């Protein structure tokens, strides 16, 4: 028997944030804490929301202390600001980093036992729902607005840990490509292939079933078709990417992912590597590694990614789907090897250990050994 | 900007009702009123739930006063039983009739200004969320467990009225084919083609967009592929039907349907016709009427319904999709003509008026006139 956690309410398309003032008035909320980062404030992205809230007469304080790969320190700082703001709800504005930080604050606020943060790892045994969250992504992205997962960095144990908890699901998501247009091309490409990694990994994960298969294959189709266009700055392509990344979240949240995310998390913890860039470099190599344990699913991936698989053997089709991902990586300007983003050969043993102990690795369709992950890192490292 | 209302939590597959006791304990609810009908009690379908609740020690009273095409009288009776039960939440067990009745009780309970019931018609301006509903369907399917819509019969004005309200969305849906297996073949076929009508109408509705298109086309594929098998009594086909009917609900709830539902509602009000039988007889005739206003969408329908469209013109493909639905109706034992279920030529003028004033008619891709609907009824009436 399979469980689906989704957003009760979500708005999609350009101008979707225009619905926020109305959703807040419907629920009777009094004051927001906006969780965001400094970049989004001084790009005027936060202003696009706070201007509408001022016009609607809705009170808000702001915490913009979030950094890429949010730390336990960041979570504690924000939790402190939330308590002193007298706010009764949360508005996450940004990529995975502010949205994951927002979820941590929301959970600990109503489950104060978890103030240390690192005790949220795995299936968080929280008694109480999160402080209500309204989620507004600015990356096409991590689907943080719809997933029941969030990833915090333990600076002292030098690892990223996943917390999975139905209590952290946002009440409303606003998926507005107007909020995402300010992404630099490199960021559109990184977060774009993070979305594709969620969809491919989710499609082949051990817990996969009919409904998540249907969602993931549609998300791969939307992302493969739109990402080149979005990175180039096309407006309609940006709107497609915004939807594609969300539809991936509806799936992988509820069944899981695999060794790509398992091997990407240690890279973030060790080097502060952008999550999408780590994922994008590993994805094709892990896809090749997983090929023989995926049944017919690489034929479907290859097809919706624009490959003619009419009269291909299964191994030829599996190779074609891997090659489709290498090509898309090349076109959107992602460095092809881990060496290129500052990963060090010396660390691979330690990284392979952390990858094997990651929550995401358990979902991988092929049972990965330390020997295998060490070899994968080395394959992804070279040149 | 498009809004999606979905279930925050849902369980799918045989044994899914096994998750109900746990969901109730998580939320801290004290006593249920089970809304159902007499048939489901004395078929032991309700027992499959209440036995698990007794084992978990969870209190419940029962209202089984629901009849096909539930009336304002039924709603008032149930609202009375709810008030005298001291219950704090609702469990809907049955098809569209109990589930729609449950939503009416839940809404009026917390929005008591709507005690007349008929003032819920259209976009219900309710201030308060429904009394929490846990939804367990026993038909395949009206998708009442996931839609924000419900249909009540006004005995005094002899018309069915649709109420659309995000506040009525159930907290949890349990989609268990074990609960649906006792459906007689005729009921599997009726509710089966009601699910197909939701998917086809939803696919071509005026408000249709990318995400609902993706959901509806997958639901048509699941239903076309499984309905003959389910009517024959196949267990796995019943499980597919259970998912297919739900996936249709995820779409049509959020964008609407068309003139099939518009023309089916008056038939229920006048003759107490089973909703699915009325829908199934009208669907192919309304599909023909709509054909020129649907873009490429009948090519997609035809394809996922098992028709080879590789080298077909658009008009030939549109004709093939209409013929696919006539054939599926023939195979599951739905008669071709409205005369066959007791519709009277004398009433067509009155029925055409009621159809034009139905909420669902506004979604129809071709703007329907009274003259047109009169002609459609006559076309659907006899050969
Ligand atoms: N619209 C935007 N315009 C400009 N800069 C932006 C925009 N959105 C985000 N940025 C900037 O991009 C950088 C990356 O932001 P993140 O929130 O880290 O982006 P994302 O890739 O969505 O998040 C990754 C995070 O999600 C988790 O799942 C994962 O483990 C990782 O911690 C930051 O400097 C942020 O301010
Ligand atoms: N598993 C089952 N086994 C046997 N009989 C069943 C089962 N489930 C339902 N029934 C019986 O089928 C008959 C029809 O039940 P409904 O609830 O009316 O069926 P459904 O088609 O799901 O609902 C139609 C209603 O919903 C609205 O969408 C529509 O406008 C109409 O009011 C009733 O006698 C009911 O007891
Ligand atoms: C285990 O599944 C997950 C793995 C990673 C994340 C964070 C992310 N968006 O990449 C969320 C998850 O869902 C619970
Ligand atoms: C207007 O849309 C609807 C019309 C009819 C129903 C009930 C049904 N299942 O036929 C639900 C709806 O969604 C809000
Ligand atoms: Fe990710
Ligand atoms: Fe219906």
């Amino acid at each position: 028997a399979n469980r689906m956690i989704l957003n009760e309410t979500a708005w999609f398309g350009r101008g979707a944030v225009g619905a926020l003032t109305d959703e807040v008035k419907r629920r009777g909320y009094q004051k927001a804490l906006i969780v965001t980062d400094k970049t989004l404030v001084q790009c005027g992205v936060v202003a696009k929301v706070t201007d509408k809230m001022d016009a609607a007469g809705l009170a808000w304080a702001i915490y913009d202390g979030v950094v890429p790969n949010p730390t336990i320190t960041v979570v504690k700082e924000g939790l402190g600001v939330f308590q002193n703001s007298g706010a009764d709800y949360l508005i996450a504005i940004g990529g995975g980093s502010p949205q994951d930080t927002c979820k941590a604050i929301g959970i600990i606020s109503n489950n104060p036992e978890f103030a240390d943060v690192r005790s949220l790892e795995g299936l968080s045994p929280t008694n109480k729902p999160s402080v209500p969250i309204l989620a507004i992504p600015t990356t096409a992205g991590t689907a943080a607005e719809v997933t029941i997962g969030y990833v915090i960095t333990d600076e002292e144990k030098r690892r990223k840990f996943v917390c999975v908890d139905p209590h952290d699901i946002p009440q409303v998501a606003f998926i507005d490509a107007d909020m995402m247009d300010g992404m630099p091309p490199a960021l559109k490409a990184a977060t774009g292939v993070d979305a594709l990694t969620h969809a491919i990994e989710g499609y082949i994960t051990r817990g996969a079933w009919a409904l998540t298969d249907a969602l993931h294959i549609k998300a791969i189709e939307i992302i493969a078709g739109a990402l080149r266009g979005s990175v180039a700055g096309d407006k309609d392509a940006g709107e497609e990417m915004a939807l594609g990344q969300y539809v991936a979240g509806m799936g992988f949240s509820n069944v899981g992912v695999g060794l790509v995310h398992g091997m990407a998390h240690p890279l973030g913890a060790f080097y502060n590597t952008p999550h999408g860039v780590a994922n994008a470099i590993l994805l094709p190599h892990v896809m090749r590694y997983n090929a023989d344990f995926t049944g017919e699913k690489y034929r479907d991936i290859a097809r919706v990614m624009g490959v003619k698989v009419e009269g291909m053997s299964l191994e030829e089709a599996r190779n074609a789907a891997v090659e489709a991902v290498f090509a898309l990586n090349r076109d959107v300007g992602i460095p092809p090897h881990l060496r290129d983003v500052g990963v060090r050969k010396e660390d691979i043993p330690a990284l392979a250990q952390a990858a094997l102990d990651d929550v995401c690795t358990g979902g991988n369709p092929r049972e990965a050994t330390l020997e295998d992950i060490v070899e994968l890192y080395h394959t992804a490292w070279t040149s």
